[PDB]
């Protein structure tokens, strides 16, 4: 083992020189210089200051205009709400933690940070499953209305909770990653008390592989068989954007899980874990660029 | 209006073609196919056949093991009893109604179905209030013993009855919903003779918002402020999440209807949330078995 395991942490830094301290107890300046922590904090402050207004405006515009009741409108409303939970529930702790160089709030802070990021990301992935099914139904006509869209929304919360909630209550756990200023699922230790290995397999199979199978089956039907075209084009970009956002994180996580205790440093997981937090802001940006009706309503409300 | 109001019903289907019939008089096949009603009957049959044994077993194990006398144990015992009232008092009517496609038993059957589902759901909500307060006292130490647990049990019945009973006796009313095979509070019509509007505000304020405020206050105190206690605290968190999954869709659709009476919605709109919510009779003992090691071990001992 090239790192330092504690009761509730795994620091990717050897304690041969005795300098490692718990990320719930002291600033982690032995593994990165203070200016690097400041860069994480500046980045998180930007995400909060952009993420709050752009997601609140999306929610507000949608509620104000009764014309905006297609399945796409409902799903983007759901994403805006989930993004606001990410921003206020999790990113406020990421910011405070990055400012101080460690989880001042202790494991409770780590739980907040990990839970709301996992919940928000999985709401997005299962939302794409709903949109992929909706596009397949509408285009391939094997009708998907408001009732199905709302049932789709409720479905995304249930699936996301089934992924994000168990590590709060004893199946796996949230644990600091990288420079120790964000938390994720424990890919790092066997920790039999929380049955870590089975949760990670469950997460990658049920909450990553199975959704992508559905999405690409639906896409394969679309391909290998103006208003609707605009929606289909937007969903294509939402799926591409999702993979850009989360595949680096998913790949590094899976590497760690299959290479536990190997020689990797703090920057290895820091970059993908923080890049993935752009998930709280990018979907409304795509929405504005690629949906004429929503863009016009937004300009109408804002002006 | 986009539906059809009768003296004691509101069908979410237009009578512009003359086909609408009272859900107390004839099968409702004009608004859904017979196979759709049969799916409701199959679902209700499963809930009864799972609901009776899992709740009876929870009751039996608790009574047969004097070690199971913590506040959590009393509250889960109370939920088991309330679940059994839901299963035999209400769901047997839901099943018979779904088999035939209308309330063969008339308004009396509608009252039974609505009353026992409302009572059961409200016993669970107010039970979560009791548990949230117990966790607050225990973890934040600002002592909660057997006396307080039993007092909490009696309190949940009083509050739940204060929600479920008035529509039996003239304040609001129970009325069929969706495909007309379950009944709920009258969100649909003004019906001033039963003062419908004031009851709905009372129900959403006293019997939804206020409990939730107490629960999240107690939780917030816990967050911004041993192993045995952690296990109980973890289970209560999951009980609250499960309650919200079960009931928020129904509450949201009900509140939408109340604020948009006569708007254009169909029978499927309330059918799915109202029938999904009936899982409330089953899921709490399932959490209990999965998240309390002492109870699960007692159950194995009893069963084997
Ligand atoms: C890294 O190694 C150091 C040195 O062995 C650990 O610090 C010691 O911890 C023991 C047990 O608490 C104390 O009795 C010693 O006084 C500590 N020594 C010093 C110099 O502080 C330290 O705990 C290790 N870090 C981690 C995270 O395990
Ligand atoms: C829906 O409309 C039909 C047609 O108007 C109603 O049926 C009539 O009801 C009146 C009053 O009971 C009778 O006198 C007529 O003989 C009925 N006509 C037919 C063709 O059946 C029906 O009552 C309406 N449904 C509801 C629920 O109001
Ligand atoms: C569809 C558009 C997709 C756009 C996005 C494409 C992302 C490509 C990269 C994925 C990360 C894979 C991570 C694999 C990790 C292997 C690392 C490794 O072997 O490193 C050993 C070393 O010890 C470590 O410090
Ligand atoms: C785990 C619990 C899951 C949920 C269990 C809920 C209760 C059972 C549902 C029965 C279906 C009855 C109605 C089936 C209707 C199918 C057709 C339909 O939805 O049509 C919509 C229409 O096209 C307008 O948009
Ligand atoms: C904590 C975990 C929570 C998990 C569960 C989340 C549930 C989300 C669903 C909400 C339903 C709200 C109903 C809103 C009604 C909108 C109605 C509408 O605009 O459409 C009317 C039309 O008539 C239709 O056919
Ligand atoms: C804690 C759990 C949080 C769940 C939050 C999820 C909600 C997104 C979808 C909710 C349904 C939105 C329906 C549309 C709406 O809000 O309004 C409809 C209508 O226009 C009104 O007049
Ligand atoms: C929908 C939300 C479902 C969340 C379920 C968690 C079960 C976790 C059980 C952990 C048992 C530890 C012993
Ligand atoms: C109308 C009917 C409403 C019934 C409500 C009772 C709940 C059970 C509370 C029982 C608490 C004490 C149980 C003691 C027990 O079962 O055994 C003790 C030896
Ligand atoms: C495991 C299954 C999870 C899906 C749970 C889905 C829960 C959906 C509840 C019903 C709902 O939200 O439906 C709203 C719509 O207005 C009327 O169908
Ligand atoms: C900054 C904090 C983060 C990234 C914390 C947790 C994130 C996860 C556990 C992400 C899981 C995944 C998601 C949301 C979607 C793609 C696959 C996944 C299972 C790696
Ligand atoms: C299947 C039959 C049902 C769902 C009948 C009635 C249910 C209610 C009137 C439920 C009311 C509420 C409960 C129990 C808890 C959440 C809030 C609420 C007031 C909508
Ligand atoms: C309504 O009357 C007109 C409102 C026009 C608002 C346009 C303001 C855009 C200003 C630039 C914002 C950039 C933020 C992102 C930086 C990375
Ligand atoms: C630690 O790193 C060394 C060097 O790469 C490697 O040989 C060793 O297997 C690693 N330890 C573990 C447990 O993987
Ligand atoms: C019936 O539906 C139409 C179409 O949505 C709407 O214009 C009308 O206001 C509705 N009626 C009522 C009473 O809401
Ligand atoms: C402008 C786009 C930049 C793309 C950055 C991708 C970030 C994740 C890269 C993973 C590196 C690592 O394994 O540490």
């Amino acid at each position: 083992m090239n790192g330092t395991e504690g009761p509730n942490f795994y620091v990717p830094f050897s304690n041969k020189t005795g300098v490692v301290r718990s990320p719930f107890e002291a600033p982690q300046y032995y593994l990165a210089e203070p200016w690097q922590f400041s860069m994480l904090a500046a980045y998180m402050f930007l995400l909060i200051m952009l993420g709050f207004p752009i997601n609140f405006l999306t929610l507000y515009v949608t509620v104000q205009h009764k014309k905006l009741r297609t399945p796409l409108n409902y799903i983007l409303l759901n994403l805006a709400v989930a993004d606001l939970f990410m921003v206020f529930g999790g990113f406020t702790t990421t910011l405070y933690t990055s400012l101080h160089g460690y989880f001042v709030f202790g494991p409770t802070g780590c739980n907040l940070e990990g839970f709301f990021a996992t919940l928000g990301g999985e709401i997005a992935l299962w939302s794409l499953v709903v949109l992929a099914i909706e596009r397949y139904v509408v285009v391939c006509k094997p009708r998907f209305g408001e009732n199905h869209a709302i049932m789709g929304v409720a479905f995304t919360w249930v699936m996301a909770l089934a992924c994000a909630a168990p590590p709060l209550v004893g199946w796996s756990r949230y644990i600091p990653e990288g420079m120790q200023c964000s938390c994720g699922i424990d890919y790092y230790t066997p920790h039999e008390e929380t049955n870590n290995e089975s949760f990670v397999i469950y997460m990658f199979v049920v909450h990553f592989i199975i959704p992508l199978i559905v999405i690409f089956f639906c896409y394969g039907q679309l391909v290998f068989t103006k208003a609707e075209k605009e929606v289909t084009r937007m969903v294509i970009i939402m799926v591409i954007a999702f993979l850009i956002c989360w595949l680096p994180y998913a790949g590094v996580a899976f590497y760690i899980f299959t290479h536990q205790g190997s020689d990797f440093g703090p920057i290895f997981m820091t970059i993908p874990a923080f890049f993935a937090k752009t998930s709280a802001v990018y979907n409304p940006v795509i929405y504005i660029m690629m949906n004429k009706q929503f863009r016009n309503c937004m300009v109408t409300t804002l002006c």
